[PDB]
């Protein structure tokens, strides 16, 4: 298994901007590989995995906030563009479950409805998006992440505020409920999956500690979440997948510097790790185990 790091953004001074390359790390070897780009720039974007092809989801291309999305074949190495979302979202949580995949919340820049609370699923076998319904709150900068049939959607941004809360949605019923609130308010957090606990990484409260490298874990059979663990390097717009019992952390922005850092959580050691960096520095980076 590869864990893919998708676009972002390198705001180096010598940098190439909003990105369109991607890289793929092998666990075994500890290498980072550069695979085919996207067809697009593409920071700020959501990204995951259905049926043997990587999903690119909206993000922002340096001049506009995308409704496109595209799709990577590994076996031939190409992206090819999909259907465009209903909405513009850049910030986008991107989740699977049952066949189809999740877009969350986000914003819509343009000249149109700002900080989102839409959400819109795609079908792959029509090839079509249609809008669900949508969250109680705005969330741009959100995590997502799926467990036991219902999509988390962990923090964000309001337009106003940088969120402690979460909600959780029902597929079946079409319904999105309130659960317990983290720890930290956090926007630009990565989310995800491991062992039966959602894990929160990183993110940026912007209140009046600003860029976190703090972690928080949930419970959803006791609705409770508890801090584990800090990484060593402060994270927001950080990409996070799990592979082989560990969660990786990608990247990120540390309120000094565009990370092209890596480091990777041992839950059994409750401790982080570094591992080898990208090749790219990247914030606002989509991230996905294949």
């Amino acid at each position: 298994g590869h864990i893919y790091a998708v676009g972002g953004y390198d705001g180096s001074p010598d940098g190439h901007t909003h990105l369109n390359s991607v890289e793929a790390y092998d666990p075994e070897r500890d290498e980072w590989s550069l695979v085919a780009p996207m067809n697009t720039r593409r920071s700020g974007v959501g990204v995951a995995v259905l049926d043997g092809h990587i999903y690119a989801v909206g993000g922002y291309d340096g001049h506009t906030h995308l409704n496109s999305v595209e799709a990577y074949d590994p076996e031939r190495d190409e992206w090819h563009m999909v259907t465009p979302m209903n909405t513009r979202r850049s910030g986008v949580g991107v989740a699977v479950l049952n066949g189809h995949i999740y877009a969350v919340g986000g914003y819509d820049g343009s000249p149109g409805h700002t900080h989102l609370n839409s959400v819109e699923a795609y079908d792959p076998e029509r090839d079509e998006w249609s809008l669900v319904a949508p969250m109680n709150t705005r969330r741009s900068g959100v995590g997502v992440a799926v467990l036991d049939g219902h999509i988390y959607a962990v923090g964000g941004y309001d337009g106003h505020t940088h969120l402690n809360s979460v909600e959780a949605y029902d597929p079946e019923r079409d319904e999105w409920h309130m659960v317990t609130p983290m720890n930290t308010r956090r926007s630009g957090v990565g989310v995800a999956v491991l062992n039966g606990h959602i894990y929160a990484v990183g993110g940026y409260d912007g209140s009046p500690h600003t860029h976190l490298n703090s972690v928080e874990a949930y419970d959803p059979e006791r609705d409770e979440w508890s801090l584990v663990a800090p990484m060593n390097t402060r994270r927001s717009g950080v990409g996070v997948a799990v592979l082989d019992g560990h969660i990786y952390a990608v990247g990120g922005y540390d309120g000094h510097t565009h990370l092209n850092s890596v480091e990777a959580y041992d839950p059994e050691r409750d401790e982080w790790h570094m591992v080898t960096p990208m090749n790219t520095r990247r914030s606002g980076v989509g991230v996905a185990v294949l």
